[PDB]
């Protein structure tokens, strides 16, 4: 093409030697091409910080369930009529009381994957990554120099939770259970490379069991460690020693137990992977899991007994059975868009447009498509306030996943000086109010969100313009999606999961 | 890995079924989820525009030049020996009037290449992408309704100007004219797929030759039109015959035409190839294209004889050459920084620390390098102003190539309605002023650059704050790139562009 | 169903079913989804085979009919004009209900077969007994012994056949007039 | 240029619009912002465009 | 309307599949051909008058 070039190659050869693959982990400075213009200080950014962890903070849910005619009281009505009927006798439960053991199991299985990932990646190094292992470990809310300092303390509490979780049965024929295994046992890269940016799920809050007696069960929330908590070995202890402290030498648990553990045999069960002090998982490629993330859809804090929601009284994420309510079925309608405060966080007015389901190619298969809309969630309504004043907006969805997105939490290094780990928590949608400082600092995440490559999709409002704008990503082979056809995929994968092969 | 999807087909093909490839070039409301939400009425964003079109407006140079060793003079004196000397030329000019006569030729190529792709785009209309082809003929500054009634008139224009263009000899292996026309004649996809993104290159001006006598002969700016101009063929029309009316009545560049044919043969010279009403234009897939668009940094406005800078009188960018002045080297010393405004676009800042070279994959071979730095100019001083009140602020570099960027346009559809084309002009670097609208209009433009795959990188300057913002760009294998090594990959570019391989030496 | 000879197809048919057929034809995806996910629904339940009450009535319900094995043929259908609705008394027994059905030129929607879909599984979908008796007859009637359900793949098309078997039943067919409902007036006739 | 007579669902342009919008919107995955009259409306004018063509190119040809 | 209808034409039937109105050039002829199925039509085709317009003055006809 270039005759000069063949003709010096040593020119071309020696001109253009450039060290290239920079670590990542650290800060770097520009420096200066005009020398002089340090006279305008912050008008010249010679500043240069590349994130690293993307940490999807999910909930598991059982679905959307108004009444009895729910996908899960139906996969109640399927796996109790396959459990009773290997199990002849004397049951004393119900298709319920089965059904919310199986999802106590699911909170004991995440809470297992939880802490055991929390140790293989401590053992994770790459010197052309220094987010390795330090910010992943800030991002899972643990103190990284307490699961370094007390190695085999650690490794001995997660072996015991295999071994105290592993004593109960539930069936891997469900595909809940690897699904959440999947996600949650899982380091994954957003590119192909070495310099690659981690995406993570860690449970916001895990399903806490509550024998009601007489008057049913409950699954209450028990809240997980936020990132850049610092929480020790203890405070994981308090929280499996709370999680199974109505389980462990339990009689109903123990029967509901065996008869699943004799319904479906033992090489049909959900089997706990355990350590060794040489488990290390890798961040490996999954475009599959990429574009859920890139599809997710954040629906804010969960609301428990102690938040105050003024003008919403009883609106607590709770997994109810009563046998007095509903005809006995298994309730859950959790109510979205709050974010931990009382004063109507406005930029979940911006969630109120139909979404946005951008997927890669142009042949999109119908696996890929109901793959991808997994942690998609839109809202469909208002919840109606029980009073004349009220504080925040909530929203009604038309049904939602096996899980659904709280937050997003982004780990770089800080742009000034020591370089430490920056913790930033995000929705979907990102309110930038009329101050100075937080324009550039709106810029700041922006750019540190489009460095990771299907990342969700961006809704930022602004305080003077009184406007939101919309999606904020790249684009590609995409479609407008609305809430009854995310509500009919809803159905599908909450069916999907559920399902146990059955003989009756 | 879901057993459930296999025994139920049937469920999971109706319950997906999803519409998949509208055509873009128009508007699309996604409607509202909540349908209560029309009383936070701006609060919901339910518009959707993509955008087609990144036009590159670029003026063509032969590199900085500030004496003798410059490699448009090492050129001049190579050309002019293999001319005069090897081949027994004439002695009425010297080696700057031959290297002045090859630089306005490559002017009059740029703007053949550049009235047929005007010619070659009116032609593309296709249903998936409704931005073909007016939203690329206002790019390029024509009226799009001109070009359809009056296609004979530019089809049998454009072989016109490329039949003028034989009375006039330059060489064909000089790459510099290959280069050139190459770049300024193609449509360039970002992702090679079926409804992609558009990068075009317009000439913001061209160089238009000026006869001194005795004082030399210099170069001076011709504009092209801009992009919201609306321009008709006899606009292009008086353009050509404005930039050849020095030409065709100069003895001395016939003398120079007449040895420059005699040197190179009739088939070693630049041939302008013919159209005809079957010749059709498609936009091509070109990651090295890319590769230079990313990392592209914009110079700014081209300061012109009536252009009004306080503090910098005479600054205007020309290619001039005095027997007197600098012992008879072609100088070529531009000012960037200037915005076509007399005051300081202070966003300039912000281009003044050391740029970002990322580029996709690991391999990084020497010509890829050297290939994705070709648009990149960095600032090394600011210049001198001349007294005491000076209102803009410009820049002198450290070298560039034979291209340098002007500014960028996109050419998107309106959010409001009528949903017409929108034109927005801009720099590398933005100044976002405290006002309410520029803060969302910015996030727009963001969203809509982003849109554009291997964009330039941007540099956002907010007044409010005082602080601009480094570079907005997604990296994937990055230098940082100081002036020295830009500098030098700047000068082994223009070097190989006026290298003429057919001079036969050993070499 | 097309045939240029005969103009009744579909739309006729469609009518006569009491469904809009333009609703059929617009939105034909969800109810080819409606369709597939009653047959999950109710497929979820045992019946046996060897009672030859569900073979009769899908031999009658799933059947296009020619009066004369001709091309341009009449078309009989059976078209239920109600059916029996579950409602569980509690200690005072069970009941079966009339839900009555679509009748000719009512141009029901979509949204209209799912309201009587949803009202006639709601009392059976997410059941504790339902659920009992459905295993129950499950073992007792094996899997090869229960009554399947025919899905839809967007290529399901039924003929009309010729069988006169049933062109028998209708000759000696005898109407009996329309159910009577509890809202029904019936003067000197209450409860019945 | 006529669609042939029509003035019910059983004309032959109405059995064509409903056979057309079964091919593009069910049967290729097509948008959902149109019915069945609009798609055939869309195929009668593309035919006066045509027809336009061919008409103005015969004028061309006649002149030689 | 017509741009997401023009999509969903394209994508359906493919690009082949879609009618092309040929180029011409100046060396393009028409020749008077022969043919007896036109002629066909032409005996035996039967005017039904002029097209009824907005504009058009029918005394008993409003709209029509």
């Amino acid at each position: 093409d270039v005759a000069w070039y063949a003709r010096y190659p040593h020119i071309l050869e020696e001109a253009t030697r450039l060290p290239f693959a920079y670590p990542i982990g650290q800060y770097y400075d520009t420096g200066y091409s005009v020398a002089s213009a340090t006279e305008w200080s912050k008008y010249v950014d010679t500043s240069l910080t590349i994130p690293g962890v993307m940490c999807v903070n999910f909930t598991p849910t059982p679905g959307e369930s108004y009444n009895k005619n729910s996908p899960i009281n139906i996969a109640a009505q399927n796996v109790y009529t396959y459990v009773r009927h290997m199990n002849s006798g004397h049951a004393n439960y119900e298709q319920a009381d089965l059904m919310m053991y199986l999802l106590a199991m699911d909170s004991l299985y995440i809470f297992h994957s939880y802490v055991r990932k929390i140790l293989a990646i401590s053992k994770l190094y790459t010197p052309v990554n220094k987010y390795f292992p330090r910010a992943l470990l800030v991002a899972l809310g643990v103190d990284p120099e307490d699961v370094f300092a007390n190695q085999a303390q650690w490794e001995y509490f997660v072996n015991m939770v295999a071994y105290r979780a592993g004593a109960f049965a539930a069936p891997a024929s469900m595909t809940y259970y690897e699904r959440h295994a999947w996600m949650s046992n899982g380091l994954y890269v957003d590119q192909d490379v070495t310099r690659a940016q981690i995406y993570m799920f860690k449970p916001t809050m895990l399903w806490k069991y509550e024998n009601l007696g007489t008057t049913g069960t409950k699954l209450v929330p028990l809240m997980m460690p936020k990132a850049g908590d610092n929480r020790k070995l203890v405070d994981f202890q308090v929280l499996f020693n709370n999680l199974v402290s109505t389980m462990l030498g339990d009689e109903d648990f123990g029967i509901m137990s065996g008869d699943v553990f004799k319904a479906f045999g033992a090489d049909g069960l959900v089997k706990l992977l355990a350590v060794d002090s040489t488990t290390m998982t890798l961040p490996t490629y999954d475009p599959l899991i990429l574009a859920q993330i890139h599809s997710a859809r954040a629906v804010g804090a969960p609301i428990l007994e102690t938040s105050t929601l003024t003008g919403f009284p009883g609106r607590q994420w709770q997994i109810t059975q009563n046998p007095d309510v509903n005809n006995g079925a298994i309730i859950f309608h959790p109510s979205f868009g709050y974010d931990g405060q009382d004063h109507e966080e406005l930029s979940f007015r911006a969630m109120c447009s139909n979404m946005i389901l951008n997927l890669p190619g142009e042949a999109h298969s119908a696996e890929m498509i109901i793959e991808a809309t997994r942690l998609a969630t839109m809202f469909q309504v208002k919840a109606v306030p029980a009073g004349d004043t009220s504080k925040p907006v909530l929203y009604l969805p038309n049904g939602f996943g096996t899980e659904v997105v709280n937050d997003y939490t982004m780990i770089s290094v800080d742009k000034a000086t020591p370089h430490d780990l920056t913790i930033h928590t995000f929705f979907n949608n990102i309110l930038v109010p009329n101050a100075k400082e937080n324009y550039v600092a709106n810029l700041e995440l922006l750019n540190n969100i489009i460095q990771f490559d299907w990342a969700p999709q961006l809704y930022l409002t602004y305080g003077i313009a009184q406007e939101s704008f919309g999606p904020f990503a790249q684009l590609n082979d995409w479609t407008i999606l609305t809430g009854e056809t995310l509500a009919r995929m809803h159905e599908v994968c909450v069916t999907s999961m559920f399902d146990v092969p059955q003989m009756g």
